[PDB]
């Protein structure tokens, strides 16, 4: 079972500030979110500190729809509203409107025009003229109240990010096995070992969070 | 001296033959791999039919292609299924015709898998779809292909619909855009080993441009 799995990874409390030290030194960490949710693993970068080979990583690894979780306020900066006005997927996932760095890039879909895009968006000054739409990045608006509101790897994300002191945007992507499926914990746990990349499940982040009375 | 992208592609045959091979490897329900002009993206597109699309050409996609896999679809079909353009005003550099993201209602989970994408494309694509079979947003990518085909907008989303039209298929495609491990997008030499390698036919817009003026004009 899942928490005798992810054990050698530490306790629930070592798991989040492992993922957090990770974030801090530039590197990824997995985030797995409940059983009975998704049940799927996310890579997850902070934007801060983001390369072009970590972008390289996710999209040969992952779905490749690498979205870009940003707060409320950044998202607003931007003039990103949400890409539908009438939301009926399954997670209420919010997509904005997809996004391309107005200059800078080519295509918008290689490692290095993704991140040049992402980092445009990111940059605390940045205007919505910088961007132009639609495009090869997916914003996504993180819930006000992060994972204490909404259990979901946006908000587990941008959480991250600011539990660990880090400008509050992170990229993700969903690890994806060599034959179209999505990786479960064994795959992540594994993927994990290979890449140095500290696993955590969102039922960490939650229990860390209420512990340590963590408004964020 | 480096030859040209024409005579990197002679090995395919001349440009007529390039497109009669592409539409018969659709026929046989194979992909096939699309390079548009150089001055324009000049990147690869691999491109499968919806008709005998399977899982494991979706995985391939996933796996070796950017992931941000598109349906492109007729005018016709998109507006059967109310799919209106992501934005009204687009400014993307080649005005890449994204309507809103789409997930098929049942038949999938979390729409990401290989297979939850082929459920959702096949729904979409079925000539007798109605909207409220497709939840938006979602992780499979819409494109209006623009009337006309590559005689009116030369980029790979006419390039798809224009080459199911022509092999006599449901005309409905799916493509994404050959990518190499480094990030970097695959160039010539690169998807014409792939092509190779994988057994699908390697042809330009400008292949299709010319057949359909030999062939139709
Ligand atoms: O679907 C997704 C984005 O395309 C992934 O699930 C991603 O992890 C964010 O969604 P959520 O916050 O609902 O997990
Ligand atoms: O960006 C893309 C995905 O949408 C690809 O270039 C795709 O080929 C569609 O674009 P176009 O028809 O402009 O080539
Ligand atoms: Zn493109
Ligand atoms: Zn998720
Ligand atoms: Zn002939
Ligand atoms: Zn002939
Ligand atoms: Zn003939
Ligand atoms: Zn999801
Ligand atoms: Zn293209
Ligand atoms: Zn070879
Ligand atoms: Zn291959
Ligand atoms: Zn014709």
């Amino acid at each position: 079972n899942q928490s005798s799995l992810l054990a050698e990874f530490g306790d629930p409390i070592t798991r989040v500030e492992n993922a957090l030290q990770a974030l801090r030194e530039g590197r990824g960490v997995l985030l797995l979110d409940d059983e009975d949710r998704e049940n799927e693993g996310d890579i997850i970068y902070a934007v801060e500190s983001l390369t072009t080979a970590q972008m390289a990583l996710m999209i040969r690894e992952c779905s490749g729809i690498v979205c870009l979780c940003l707060t409320e306020a950044q998202a607003d900066r931007l003039a990103l509203p949400p890409m539908v006005v009438n939301n009926n997927s399954a997670n209420q996932t919010a997509f904005t409107v997809s996004i391309e760095a107005k200059h800078g890039v080519t295509t918008g879909v290689s490692a290095q025009d993704r991140v040049t895009t992402i980092k445009t968006a990111a940059n605390p000054q940045a205007k919505p003229e910088d961007l132009a739409r639609p495009g090869h990045v997916f914003p996504l608006r993180a819930r006000a109240g992060g994972v204490l509101a909404r259990r979901g790897h946006t908000e587990g994300t941008v959480d991250l990010m600011q539990m660990a002191g880090l400008q509050p945007a992170g990229v993700l992507c969903e690890l994806t096995n060599p034959d179209g499926s999505m990786a479960k914990t064994p795959e992540i746990i594994e993927f994990g070992k290979l890449h140095n990349m500290p696993v955590l499940t969102i039922e960490d982040m939650v229990q860390y969070r209420i512990q340590f009375d963590l408004k964020l």
